[PDB]
């Protein structure tokens, strides 16, 4: 079925070609800008009560701006802060501020304005001998990201106060250097990743132009990727991760197709064949398997739409377009493009094939111990923790995280992060807070919760409430702080235990709750994830090939694979053995990254599975029996799995240097998973258990075998191609 497909595209070829080159050169300017519709939320879980809580309740209050962004003022040199000269000169420079631009910011919130008073909140708003304070002020806007915008335009004046300095931190200003970021590591990425790329499969595919196809391949690849993905920007946002992923992941895969493709036509020509039916063999015998590579690495992924995190599916979604976009871009014109190139393209194999001959002869011992090496990796996972995204994650060469630690430092309980007990009114008949007293007593009598004075009276009450607010008997809430935060993961359950009277209910939100309610969601749906997810690889493993016994007991190793690699990649963070190599605190891990970087691994494992299995069965279906297949089959695959391993390591150790940790454990847990499942795997062990499996292990379903074969995508037999 699929000669037919690579006959078709022989035939008429400018149409695709042109067709094909427009729509991504056009997707290219209309791309430029995706920043446009990339968010910073949505990390969470809907179905939980604590996010639809805390909206109703800010939207029934109005937002708490008090914590935007604030500054911590240094005066001239050495004069103190009670007399006139320093008020007047940085309020001067504040007045300036505001004066030149209004549509910005709202009012700078400071002790400045009222010196001379005695209330306690803003009394301790100055250091025991008062030279350093801070002044807040929130920015104009609704919602996060156009106040964030808003900061990014308005920052470098906010940083040029005082003769001496000031040092600004907060929500925004971590926030905007962790997203802004991005951009300059995507530019070091290309730049730091092409000429190494391009030196290598240069001095491995020849001439130039053999060099130029892949390249190509994937800058159009992923300019497609992010063009779809702006496309897909009209009705849901993206997370601005989602580019520096699509941007590297594409270019990755597609360089490894194009070798998978250019390589094995470079030998097919080599054998003197016809042109025509040479681009039919290599669209016959390599282009089905690309093809399976694509859907196995697409249904990989998906499971991960039943966790409703839009950082999740976002970047499912990206992935997705990614990677499907370059293989069916690879099958439909890199054969079409390299039959119009022509014929004129213009002693490790060895050691290789005695290498694996010689192990396979008797590896019986070299194959058992081997694998269960990697077994006593279990044992470093286990201790899984809960931290989110924080912000001692940046560098401590950072300037905002060195500013915050100075803030919170220097002035001590200033910013606490309150959990919120909202009360929504259904009945509409309006509330008596005696319910309320009752309420807070409940829940004190447990224990683990602060208190500032030894008297139970001064815990639990109101909010802020600006005038945006809905000013009804609808909520009364009540936040406090934290003793410390993970226990306040017991308190979650009874919680919820107690009880409002009569007719109004209780929700519970604040920001652990939101974290724990997003995880626990997570854990809720992460058997069936598994489950299904190897399932359905295994399934489509068999209905790509002949046999289903060989795929499934290589998936299983995959998992045990995958398994001891994130046990290395915790050893690597969650132990912190290793912080002061990569320069970051060991700091707790996120929700989602686990099952994000568990499950791309299990699709690039699998995918350079796949073509070793398809080598092998493709010698044995040539007429030889296990001996000569495998030994044709595992150097052959090998000798084009050790380029791609070494293309993909290179273009994954350039993300192991982003400040930000999650990307640099995302990176570096991606490429020592892929060499250490590539190499090794190939490598030593796993022929030899296939081999001392033998001649039954090429069994299958023949019930299934008849839709196999009918389908069009079993082509495995070949028709005697002619010389």
């Amino acid at each position: 079925m699929f000669a037919w497909w690579g006959r078709t595209v022989y035939q008429f070829r400018y149409i695709v070609i042109g067709v094909m080159v427009a729509l991504c050169l056009g997707g290219g300017v209309y791309g430029i800008s995706l920043g446009n519709h990339v968010t910073q939320s949505g990390f969470y879980d809907e179905g939980s009560q604590s996010v639809a809580a805390s909206l109703i309740g800010d939207e029934v209050y109005g937002r708490d701006r008090t914590s935007h962004v604030v500054a911590i003022l240094t005066p001239p040199d050495d004069k103190k802060v009670t007399d006139k000269a320093w008020q007047k000169k940085v309020t001067e420079e504040l007045d300036q501020v505001v004066k030149d631009h209004e549509d910005q910011i709202v009012g700078w919130v400071g002790w400045l304005k009222a010196p001379d008073t005695t209330d306690p909140t803003v009394s301790a708003m100055k250091t025991q001998d008062l030279r350093h304070t801070f002044i807040s002020i929130p920015l104009q806007g609704d919602d996060d990201d156009e106040i964030l915008k808003n900061y990014q335009v308005v920052e470098p004046e906010l940083q040029q106060v005082n003769g001496g300095d000031i040092r600004l931190a907060g929500l925004n200003p971590l926030a905007s250097e962790l997203t802004g970021t991005i951009g300059e590591d995507q530019k070091r990425a290309e730049v730091a990743a092409i000429p190494l790329v391009a030196v290598v499969l240069f001095f491995v595919f020849g001439t130039v132009i053999a060099a130029a196809l892949p390249a190509i391949i994937g800058g159009l690849a992923i300019a497609g990727a992010l063009g779809i993905m702006r496309l897909v920007a009209e009705f849901t946002p993206v997370h601005f991760f989602a580019q520096p992923v699509v941007t590297l992941i594409g270019l990755g895969i597609a360089i490894d197709y194009g070798l998978f493709i250019v390589s094995r036509f470079r030998e097919e020509i080599a054998e003197g064949y016809d042109t025509e039916a040479a681009v039919r063999r290599t669209v016959m015998t390599s282009g089905r398997t690309v093809v399976f590579s694509a859907v196995i690495i697409v249904a990989s992924s998906v499971p991960l739409l039943l966790f409703p995190q839009g950082f999740l599916k976002s970047i499912t979604y990206a992935i997705i377009a990614s990677v499907m976009l370059a293989a069916i871009l690879s099958i439909t014109v890199l054969a079409a493009a390299l039959a119009i190139l022509g014929p004129r393209v213009d002693v490790e194999r060895g050691f290789w094939g005695r290498l694996v001959n010689v192990v396979m002869k008797r590896p019986i011992a070299f194959a058992a111990p081997i694998l269960v090496v990697m077994v006593l990796l279990i044992i470093p996972l286990g201790q899984l923790s809960l931290g989110g995204i924080s912000e001692k994650y940046l560098p401590p060469d950072n300037a905002v995280r060195q500013s915050q630690e100075q803030f919170d430092k220097l002035f001590p309980g200033f910013r606490t992060e309150p959990l919120t007990l909202v009360m929504k009114r259904e009945d509409g008949e309006p509330i008596t807070d005696a319910q309320i007293a009752d309420m807070r007593a409940k829940a004190l009598t447990v224990s683990g919760f602060t208190d500032p004075d030894n008297d139970p009276e001064k815990m639990w009450k109101e909010r802020p409430a600006n005038d945006s607010g809905s000013k009804d008997p609808s909520v009364r809430v009540i936040q406090n702080g934290l003793e410390n935060r993970n226990d306040a993961a017991k308190k979650i359950d009874e919680l919820r235990a107690l009880q409002p009277p009569h007719g109004i209910e209780v929700f519970v939100g604040g920001t652990p709750a939101l974290e724990q309610d997003s995880i626990h969601s997570l854990f809720d749906k992460l058997p069936l994830m598994a489950l299904i997810l190897i399932v359905t690889t295994t399934v489509l493993m068999f209905l790509a090939f002949g046999s289903v016994v060989l795929p499934i007991k290589a998936a299983l190793m995959s998992a045990l694979t995958l398994g001891s690699t994130m046990g290395i990649l915790t050893w690597m963070f969650v132990d912190g053995h290793g912080s002061g190599l990569m320069n970051y605190t060991p700091q707790p891990l996120m929700a989602p990254m686990i099952g994000l970087i568990i499950a791309v691994i299990w699709g690039l494992s699998t995918d350079y599975e796949v073509f070793l299995v398809s080598r092998m069965v493709e010698a044995r279906e040539r007429g030889m029996s296990t001996a000569e297949a495998i030994r044709i089959g595992t150097a052959t695959t090998g000798r084009l799995i050790t380029g791609a391993a070494l293309i993909l390591a290179v273009v994954a150790g350039a993300f192991v240097f982003s400040d930000l940790v999650m990307m640099k454990y995302l990176a570096f847990g991606l490429l020592i998973a892929l060499l250490l499942d590539a190499t090794i795997i190939r490598m030593f062990l796993v022929p030899a258990v296939m081999k001392l499996l033998g001649d039954d292990c090429w069994w299958a379903p023949r019930w299934m075998k008849r839709v196999q074969e009918k389908l069009g995508l079993g082509e495995t037999e070949l028709p005697d191609e002619r010389k």
